[PDB]
Order: structure tokens, then sequence, then C-alpha cells
DNA sequence: ACACACGTGTG
DNA sequence: ACACACGTGTGT
């Protein structure tokens, strides 16, 4: 759409549905309008796309810079990318929005408790490729099967076998299936996530209207493939991640021109603004580094944030981890090894920009397009997790009524 | 190209 | 508890 000219990967994935404008100043104007507040309440960080991925010696997620909530006065964090070379009307795009005070703290406290107890006792683990490094030998979730970090997926999901909702053949699908057949437990679980899906829809509409609008386009066509209890239902699936290390990946089944909302819950020792948690999980963009200047282009302003901790400049580590003796085999013992990261820290252009999302916060990013990851916990324990994330998304080709049951019957009706 | 996947209902 | 049928996109 611009004659800056064409457009490549050197500048990063291009999209505007989280927001775009000719300069950082214009982004503040958009965000102040959406959020209803001007000034210190909104924080914008410029991040530079380098295309060079930060990872450990074993190929597992690491951070290099941590963007942390600067003060209780900061309500909304915005990460932006100024696209290299562009002077057009979409020169600066929004790649992540973080609402610090996303849901009520009393609900976050209760969801932390309810989801942990329900899922550890009744949850069916969902196997995902991003649970493992590329060599598939790492142990970032932990090795105790009773306690290891894990991911549980609910709602509707896309299926290559139907090119549509996996529930195409299910009379009365179970969107929140738990081990056994305890309907009362599944209904409680369902009610919590349906309620939360209902609470977050308006927050999504408010802060990322274009993305939100794309996700409700076929709401009245495929309502069986949407969550939520009130008009305006952008979400289709929800995944709960309990101390789960999501290795660098993109959410490739996600619908184009959408986004994912991540609601973070944290263990009880990490719920005060100025607190030293024994551990914490971070959300990382491994292809980005931080700028030398703040939102307004001041070097000293950026240096003040570095020494204040609002941007935590991390340093290299050398730790001992476990490596599986055999890789985990695909759908189709252990030994100790050193894991380093000096190499990611020696190159200033190897990326690793992390945010530290708080209890009850809401994170919005286009996970289909941006490589993203979560850091492994020191002692993962899904029975008492350091962090729970609830990832709300809509997969592609989820626009048929009744989970696509009509097209499937019509499909098999092409018979001989 | 081509290995791989936030699966489920049949029998 | 198993086997089998159904078959898409992407990043590289
Ligand atoms: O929990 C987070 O912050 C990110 N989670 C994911 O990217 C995922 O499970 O696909
Ligand atoms: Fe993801
Ligand atoms: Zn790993
Ligand atoms: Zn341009
Ligand atoms: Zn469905």
């Amino acid at each position: 759409s611009c004659r800056c000219v064409i457009i490549e990967k050197d500048e990063g994935p291009f999209y505007t549905h989280l927001g775009a404008g000719p300069n950082v100043a214009a982004i503040r104007e958009i965000m102040e309008e959406r959020f209803g507040q001007k000034g210190k309440a909104i924080r914008i960080e410029r991040v530079i796309y380098t295309g060079k991925e930060g990872k450990s010696s074993q190929g597992c997620p690491i951070a290099k810079w941590v963007v942390r909530r600067s003060s209780s006065e900061e309500k909304l964090l915005c990460l932006v990318r100024e696209r290299a070379g562009h002077t057009c009307e979409a020169a600066v795009i929004v790649i992540l929005i973080l609402v610090w005070e996303g849901i009520p703290l009393s609900l976050a406290d209760k969801l932390y408790s309810e989801l942990t107890e329900t899922l550890r006792k009744y949850g069916t683990l969902t196997n995902r490729r991003c649970a493992l490094n590329e060599e598939r030998t790492c142990a970032c979730q932990g090795l105790d099967p009773e306690t290891c970090g894990a991911s549980f997926s609910f709602g509707c999901s896309w299926s290559m076998y139907y090119n549509g909702c996996k529930f195409a053949r299910s009379k009365i699908p179970r969107k929140f299936k738990l081990l056994g057949d305890d309907p009362k437990e599944e209904e409680k679980l369902e009610s919590h996530l349906q309620n939360l899906s209902t609470l977050m829809a308006p927050t999504y509409k408010k802060l990322a209207p274009d993305a939100y609008n794309n996700q409700i386009e076929y709401e009245h066509r495929a309502p069986e493939c949407r969550l939520g209890l009130k008009e305006g239902r952008p979400f289709s699936g929800v995944t709960a991640c309990l101390d789960f290390c999501a290795h660098a990946h993109r959410d490739l089944h996600n619908m184009q021109n959408g986004s994912t909302l991540v609601c973070t819950l944290t263990r009880e020792d990490n719920r005060e603004f100025g607190g030293k948690p024994e551990d914490e999980q971070l959300h990382v963009l491994p292809l980005y580094k931080v700028s030398d200047v703040d939102e307004f282009g001041s070097v000293e302003a950026q240096e003040e944030k570095k020494r204040s901790g609002a941007i935590q400049v991390l340093s290299s580590f050398r730790r001992k981890v476990r490596m599986l003796a055999e890789p985990v085999k695909t759908c189709r013992g252990s030994d100790e090894v050193w894991s380093d990261s000096e190499q990611s820290f020696l190159d200033p252009d190897i990326g690793g920009v992390a945010v530290a999302p708080t209890h009850g916060s809401i994170l919005i990013e286009c996970a289909k397009r941006e490589l993203h990851a979560t850091t492994p916990l020191k002692n993962p324990n899904r029975n008492h997790p350091t962090r729970i994330s609830l990832v709300f998304y809509q997969h592609k080709s989820m626009n048929e009524p009744k989970h696509g049951l009509a097209l499937w019957e019509a499909k098999m009706a092409e018979k001989a």
C-alpha cells in the first residue's frame, strides 16, 4: 500500500489490525483514544526487528531484556515497531498490547485456585510441538509426569481432516472434556472459561477494534464454534498453560488478521507490585531487541528505564539442565548437560525482548505472525504453578454452523 | 519439496 | 485397551 518499496522480511511481518500510524506520536493518539486516558497511563516501547532469534545452547527460550511494569500509574503497555525505511501512513505498527489491570484481582485469585485444582485432578494434557525444543530432547517442562508443566486446550479447534472444526462428527461435542465422565466438573470448568471469555471480549473490542471486528464477522454463522455468553464473541478456543514452556513458535492454525489474548494468573508469592518472586515466567519475542530511545526519542529517558528496572538488561547465564536420552517421538533415561547463553548475549542483534505479565493482566499479540515464546520455570509444578496463562484465539476456517457438520455429511455424500 | 501438527468417532 | 479413516498449510 506504500511506495517506500517491495516489502520483505527484513522489516518484520507487516500487519495493522492491532494499530498503525505514521509515527510513534500517532500511536499514542490512537491508544489514548481507545483506552480513555492521556499521559503517564500509557507506555510505548519501540522494539527493533532483527530476524536473529535468541535461544539457549539447547535451543530453548531465553530473554535478553525484560519490559516490566514501571509503576502502578502505568496502565497500558504498547510495543511498536517502526518499519525500517518506511515514511508512509503505516510506518509504525503495534505488535503487542498489555493491559496491566485486565481482570478483577478477586477473579484472578479465584481462577488461579479453581483452574489449578480442576486441571491437575481432571485435566487431559494436550501435546503440542512447542512443548519441546527442535531436537526434541530437552526437559523444560520437567520430568516428573505428575508435576511437569502442561497445556490443556478447550473449545473448538481446526482440523486438517475436515479443514474445519474438529467437532464436525460429534453429536453434542464436549468443549471442556476432562478425564472420565464427570459432567458437573466439566460444567464448572466451562462456566469459569465462558465467564472469562465474556469478560474479555469488550476489552478486546476496546483496545484492538480492527482485530476484534475481524473475529466476530461470522459470529451468527458459526455460533457453536464460538465461546462467550453475550453478543460479540471473538473467541473459539482457549488453552490453559500451567508452568508450560512454549518454545519459539507461531500459532499457525490461528485465523488470519486476528490476535490472541493471554490472561495471566500467578502463584501467590508474586502478586504485589514491588515483589521478589522466587521465580517467574516471561513472555518473549525472540526476533526483537530494544531501542536506544524511549517512546519520545530520548536516549537518557531509555537509560533511566534501564537503571530503574522498568527495562531490565539481563546478562548471560550458564546453568545445568537435563537432556532426554531419546527424543520424544511424533504423532507419526536422562543425562545432565550444560546450557549457556553467552552467544546470544555477545551479538547485540540477537533478539529476546520479554514482557513480565502480572497477575490479572491481559496481553494482546498477533501470535500467527510474530515468533513468540515463554521461558521455562526453575521447578515446574502444574499442581502449584508459578504462572497460568489462558490463551484465547480463533482458528482458521471456523465459520460453518454446527461445527461444520452439514458440510461433512455432504462431503461423505460424494460416494461412488 | 516435505516433515509435522492447541484430534475424534468409528469398529 | 487397540486400529483405522478423514487429509491443510506453513516455514524452511
Ligand atoms: O502464555 C503465553 O504467554 C504464551 N502462550 C503461547 O504462546 C501458546 O501456548 O501458544
Ligand atoms: Fe503461541
Ligand atoms: Zn526446551
Ligand atoms: Zn511505507
Ligand atoms: Zn466447533
